[PDB]
C-alpha cells in the first residue's frame, strides 16, 4: 500500500480522454485512496475456465420486449434490487452466483421463499474446486458446488442476516473519513460449517441446493430469453481500466489496459440513445457507477459479456 500521500488511481487524463471521446457513457472518478493492488483484487474471475456440462438454447420465435428489467417483472423478489460488496477480495465469481441464485430461488418457488444466499459459504467451502478464494475463481464451479453441497443463507456485512453473512467489511471506496482503507492484503476466511449464534436452523439444515447448471449459448436472443423466464444469470467479461471510471450510459471500451476478468449479474436489457445494452449489477457497493448497476453494449460480445454466461434452476419441494 502507498501509505497516505498521493492517492487516487486513474488520472483525470483518462477520465477526460473518455469524455472528450464523446461515446455512449460518461467517465468519472469512482476510486480515490485505493491502492492499485486493490483495483486488481477486484477483478477476481478467471475467464476461459471450466464450462458447465450442458448448454441451453431456444428454438421458437419468442416475442421478447424491446427492454426488460427483472426488478419490475418480479417486484416481489427483494434480492433482485440489492447490490452487494465484495470488500478487498476477488470473490466476484462467487457474488454473481449467489446473487443470481437468491433471485432464482424467489422466482422459481414463485414468491413464498426469499433468502439471501451466502457468498461467504461459497467463498470459503467450495475449495480448490472453485479456484483460489479471494485471489480468484471460476463461476462454473460455484454453481457446481450449489448442485452438490448447496449453500446456506447469509446477508451483508454486519447485517445479522442469515447463517453466514459476509465477514469482509465494505470498502465502498474511501476518501471521506479514513474508513477501512481499500487494500489488496486480504486472506480467505475458513470454511466454518456453523451458523452465526442466534440463528436457527442449523448449517446443514439451512442449505439450499440447485438442480444442475448450464451455459447459455453466446447469443443475444438466447441470453435474453433465459432471463425472461428464468431470472437473472451470472456472466463475466474483461475489465479494462476505463471501466472502473463508469458513471452512466452504455459502457464501450475505448482505452486502458486489461485489469482482468470480472463476474457479474445480468438482470435485463434495453436501448438508450440508440445503443442496445445489458442491465448489469456490479458488486462494488451502491456508491459506484449508477447505484451499483451499469450498462454495457449488447449484441457484439463486447469484452466477452455474452461469452461466459451460466445459470441453473433451484431445488424446491
Amino acid at each position: 500500500m502507498r501509505s497516505r500521500p498521493s492517492f487516487h488511481p486513474l488520472s483525470d487524463e483518462l477520465v477526460n480522454y473518455v469524455n472528450k471521446r464523446n461515446t455512449t457513457w460518461q467517465a468519472g472518478h469512482n476510486f480515490y485512496n485505493v491502492d492499485m493492488s486493490y483495483l486488481k483484487r477486484l477483478c477476481g474471475t478467471f475467464l476461459g475456465g471450466p464450462k458447465p456440462p450442458q448448454r441451453v438454447m431456444f428454438t421458437e420465435d419468442l416475442k421478447l420486449p424491446a427492454s426488460f428489467d427483472a426488478r419490475e417483472q418480479w417486484p416481489q423478489c427483494p434480492t433482485i434490487k440489492e447490490i452487494r460488496d465484495q470488500g478487498s477480495c476477488g470473490s466476484c465469481w462467487a457474488f454473481g452466483a449467489v446473487e443470481a441464485i437468491s433471485d432464482r430461488i424467489c422466482i422459481h418457488t414463485n414468491a413464498h421463499v426469499s433468502v439471501e444466499v451466502s457468498a461467504e459459504d461459497l467463498l470459503t467451502c467450495c475449495g480448490s474446486m472453485c479456484g483460489d478464494g479471494c485471489n480468484g475463481g471460476y463461476p462454473a464451479e460455484a454453481w457446481n458446488f450449489w448442485t452438490r453441497k448447496g449453500l446456506v443463507s447469509g446477508g451483508l456485512y454486519e447485517s445479522h442476516v442469515g447463517c453466514r453473512p459476509y465477514s469482509i467489511p465494505p470498502c465502498e471506496h474511501h476518501v471521506n473519513g479514513s474508513r477501512p482503507p481499500c487494500t489488496g492484503e486480504g486472506d480467505t476466511p475458513k470454511c466454518s460449517k456453523i451458523c452465526e449464534p442466534g440463528y436457527s436452523p442449523t448449517y446443514k439444515q439451512d442449505k439450499h441446493y440447485g438442480y444442475n447448471s448450464y451455459s447459455v449459448s453466446n447469443s443475444e436472443k438466447d441470453i435474453m430469453a433465459e432471463i425472461y423466464k428464468n431470472g437473472p444469470v451470472e456472466g463475466a467479461f474483461s475489465v479494462y481500466s476505463d471501466f472502473l471510471l463508469y458513471k452512466s450510459g452504455v459502457y464501450q471500451h475505448v482505452t486502458g489496459e486489461m485489469m482482468g476478468g470480472h463476474a457479474i449479474r445480468i438482470l435485463g436489457w434495453g436501448v438508450e440513445n440508440g445503443t442496445p445494452y445489458w442491465l448489469v449489477a456490479n458488486s462494488w457497493n451502491t456508491d459506484w457507477g449508477d447505484n451499483g448497476f451499469f450498462k454495457i453494449l449488447r449484441g457484439q460480445d463486447h469484452c466477452g459479456i455474452e461469452s461466459e454466461v451460466v445459470a441453473g434452476i433451484p431445488r424446491t419441494d
